[PDB]
């Protein structure tokens, strides 16, 4: 079994100077031929190309090659000592590419997805991020089939032939690897617009989408201008070309692609109306169209030497989606979210069999890491460089970066050195973000002794699958101080004498004297969250009562609050297993009052404070885990939450409905009433599930936007009634023909807690409307499924089996969404011995099946071995 090690990196023994390429479009088949200009690097290498695609010949200097090809490569060993040319000829035949890599159809259009290594499957090229190459791509195909022809760069030639065929010539002026390169044929419509850059220069911008949904597509174009304008206000970054296109496909694997001036994303991420889409569906289109737009630079003008540096792009990129989104709207709202998103599903991830570095040291199949690790904890390290230097000495490491490495293929070294030479300051130790996994420790003790507090600091990490030592890392811990009326209580630290400071942990042990201290203090810890780690912080109830109510800092109140959960939720696990009364919560719940009449709160944060922590923060660190336990525990406490304060809820949502005033569109000051509004319907149809009949009564009133109806049937979807089966068929019946809301239906379908869920879902794979073949859709339902603890955790294995079932299934197709599917099983050595029975049964299974991909084949050595 062939793995990858990045210590083994070598640079390639061949460049290719010139790639043109000429895709002649058929039906069934498309021929494409290639001309290569090679250039020698290590002269009297064989040529190694790689490839999957059907070869019909290869030439070299126009002589037919001595060859051979063995599985996915061709090998010349004869090729000339200077300059010379290859041309290959292949054939594809793109309906019956259901892995959605390479060259594939939908919806009767041609498109592309090249990232990592799907370039392989078009052609035989040297299919490496360091080799780039300028490319010039025609197309030649039938005018009323395909009358919209596109490739990466500037459009430089086009005419019609008399036999119904048209053609048009891309020439791409940008040396690029083949990950980025694209195609799209079909017939689609266009939305135009445009964009001035500060240099005065007009940037046409074309969005492709399916006639029916073009009006769909305005929401994206606006978020393009701002993505572009902010990267020139924030980042001095110019788009380089006077053209950008993005083309929506609905079936796609993951969420978008930064193909030079060729972006192509998954509908989800471009196509939204106030009736169809989300306030959440809004902000999504506006982070995504952000982060493929940020690529540009960071990925496309600078890129990978090797996929192990794929956070390089990755963190980067996704930070500057963040930072985007935070100056648009809401920045403490968000970046919560984004703190929340991390701790809930990459933490776990770190934790278990697969924990794998920000830059991994080896890999079987590079499609397995694209992960929460490489994408949010990478956005944390590079978040970290901006708290250690401040913006203007982060944007002065991003101006060396650029002056360094602009139109190179580089490594996570060379962001790091950038930072550190740009600013004069030594972050040797930083590189351990990138080379150690798991999440660190941090334990904390604080004192006040004299005038000074005396905080002691220890930090650990533990072992991953590879790699036991791990060296104390550089950690920015900031802290604050409160007085017993909760206000900023001022000290001095080096030299400053401020209300907040940054303290640097590079060591084991430290501790750290905040002197000139006049009051009696509580410390408030990791403000804005800021390092990626745990921490360990002897609170009081009372002390976090404190917090939640006065800190200043917006994630030190929630993580206060998440405590009181996290504390009511174990008090609940000791009584239901003593077999008892549950317990008062007199704390919590006198917590809970107070922010639930706390006007001066913004009502999106308030929402979040509301919000308990899911199973898996709840059972993190746990050992023979009783999934269901952990679930009836969190329920209890919902219920709890959802009866006593009952009234309450109702007049939050009353409150809500005046202060929207009929403003159903998206925006952010609408959006955090709507956020707060469908929390409390959640909460009222736990406490009184009987309101279902009176909210269906009302339901065409309340369907404003999708923002209510996806509030109100993710409010009654674990509702035994059978109104909730009715309004489900309903909101079918009405959107049958939008293939993003029967995504959400599909969802409902899977993630319901009703007893009879696992019959529905089954059911649900025989709509007319579901297709496994098709992401979105396999994701929606049996994706959720797998994530429904009390269905997936069943405890006679039916939703092991199912699932097991369903990774078998897709794998036989698209292997990149069974790979992530099975990642359900995760959990397997942490379980209670029953379930594990059942979860290794489920896996041994899996991995008994001939042909089994290589992608989901990893992913069951790492949880079984
Ligand atoms: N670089 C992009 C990765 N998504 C595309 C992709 C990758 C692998 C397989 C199929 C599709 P993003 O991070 O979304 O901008
Ligand atoms: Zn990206």
């Amino acid at each position: 079994k062939t793995v990858h090690y990045l210590k083994d990196y070598q640079t390639p023994a061949y460049h290719i100077l010139k790639t043109d390429l000429h895709f002649d479009i058929n039906e069934p088949q498309t021929v494409v031929k290639s001309r290569l200009t090679v250039e020698p690097q290590r002269v009297g290498e064989p040529l190694v190309l790689d490839g999957s695609a059907k070869l019909l010949s290869v030439k070299i200097n126009g002589a037919a090659a001595d060859y051979v090809l063995e599985g996915e490569t061709l090998t010349i060993a004869g090729v000339p000592s200077e300059r010379f040319t290859v041309e290959v000829e292949t054939e594809i035949l793109p309906a019956e590419n259901k892995s959605l890599m390479g060259l594939y159809a939908s919806g009767g259009n041609l498109f592309t997805q090249c990232e990592p290594e799907g370039f392989r499957k078009i052609t035989f090229y040297i299919d490496r991020p360091d080799v780039m190459s300028k490319f010039t791509t025609t197309i030649v195909a039938d005018k009323k089939r395909y009358p919209v022809l596109l490739s990466n760069g500037n459009k430089i030639d086009g005419g019609e032939f008399s036999d119904g065929r048209h053609w048009v010539k891309w020439e791409d002026p940008f040396s690029k690897p083949s990950y980025l390169f694209a195609l799209v044929a079909g017939d689609l419509a266009v939305t135009e617009d445009y964009f001035t850059t500060m240099s005065g220069r007009n940037v046409k911008i074309e969005f492709y989408t399916t006639e029916a949904d073009k009006p769909k597509v305005g929401f994206a174009v606006e978020s393009l201008k701002n993505a572009m304008k902010w990267d020139e206000t924030r980042f001095g970054l110019e788009y380089d070309l006077d053209i950008f296109m993005v083309v929506a496909v609905g079936d796609f694997n993951m969420g978008a692609m930064e193909n030079k001036g060729l972006n192509i994303f998954n509908t989800k991420f471009v196509l939204a109306d106030s009736r169809t889409a989300t306030d959440t569906d809004f902000e999504g289109i506006e982070s995504v169209v952000g982060h493929e737009y940020f690529h540009n630079w960071t990925g496309n003008r600078v890129t990978c030497r090797d996929w192990f540096q794929l956070s390089l792009k990755e963190g980067l990129t996704v930070f500057r989606d963040q930072e985007f989104s935070g100056d648009r709207a809401s920045r403490a709202v968000r970046r919560i979210e984004n703190i929340r998103l991390l701790r809930q599903h990459q933490f776990p991830e770190d934790a278990g069999p697969t924990a794998h570095p920000v830059r991994p040291a080896s890999y079987e199949e590079m499609n397995n890491f694209y992960t929460m690790t490489v994408y949010e904890k990478g956005a944390e390290v590079v978040r970290m460089y901006h708290t250690l230097l401040g913006e203007e000495g982060f944007q002065k490491g991003m101006k060396l970066y650029f002056q360094r490495h602009d139109g190179q293929a580089v490594t996570c070294d060379d962001f790091r050195a950038a930072m550190a030479d740009a600013n004069g300051i030594n972050l040797d130790q930083f590189a351990l973000w990138y080379s150690q996994a798991g999440t660190p420790v941090l334990e904390a003790e604080g004192r006040l002794k004299n005038n000074i507090f005396e905080l002691t600091v220890k930090q650990t990490v533990p072992p991953t699958p590879d790699m036991t030592d791990k060296q104390p890392m550089m950690i920015p811990v900031k802290v604050g101080l409160l007085n017993r009326n909760g206000e900023a209580v001022a000290f001095d630290y080096q030299g400053k004498r401020a209300t907040e400071a940054v303290l640097l942990l590079t060591e084991a042990e430290q501790t750290f004297l905040l002197e000139g201290v006049t009051e009696a203090v509580v410390p408030s810890l990791l403000r804005g969250f800021s390092a990626p780690v745990h921490l360990n912080y002897p609170y009081s109830d009372d002390d976090l009562l404190l917090l939640l109510a006065h800190d200043s800092d917006a994630f030190t109140r929630w993580e206060a609050a998440q405590t009181l959960y996290r504390r009511a939720v174990a008090a609940n696990l000791a009584t239901l297993s003593d077999g008892v009364e549950l317990p008062k919560h007199e704390k919590l719940l006198a917590a809970v009052e107070k922010v639930i009449s706390d006007d001066l709160l913004d009502n999106a944060f308030k929402a979040l404070l509301l919000g308990v922590p899911s199973e898996a923060e709840l059972w993190d660190g746990a050992e023979n885990i009783d999934p269901l336990r952990y679930h009836q525990a969190r329920e209890a406490l919902l219920d709890t939450l959802a009866v006593h304060f009952l009234p309450k809820w109702h007049e939050l949502n009353r409150q809500a409905a005046k202060q929207e005033n009929q403003s159903y569109e998206y925006s952010p000051e609408a959006a955090g009433w709507r956020t707060l509004r469908n929390v409390c319907r959640a909460f009222v149809l736990r406490a009184d599930p009987a309101h279902i009949e009176t909210v269906a009564e009302k339901y065409g009133e309340m369907a404003q936007n999708m923002t209510h109806e996806w509030g109100i049937l993710s409010a009654v979807n674990g509702n035994e009634s059978d109104t909730r089966n009715r309004l489900l068929a309903q909101f079918a019946d009405k959107f049958s023909d939008d293939a993003l809301v029967m995504d959400k239906y599909f969802a409902l379908v899977g993630s319901s807690r009703r007893s009879d869920t696992l019959q529905q879902v089954r059911t649900a794979l025989q709509h007319p409307k579901f297709s496994l073949e098709n992401p979105n859709k396999a994701r929606s339902l049996i994706g959720s499924f797998s994530r429904n603890v009390p269905h997936f955790h069943a405890e006679d294995g039916s939703g092991y089996r199912f699932i097991a079932d369903k990774v078998i299934e897709i794998d036989r197709f698209n292997p990149q969404v069974a790979a992530r599917l099975v990642q359900a099983f995760n959990l397997c050595n942490k379980l209670e011995p029953h379930r594990k029975n059942l979860v290794k049964q489920a896996l041994q299974r899996i991995r008994a099946q001939e042909g089994l991909s290589k992608d989901v084949g990893e992913i069951v050595g790492k949880i079984l071995d």
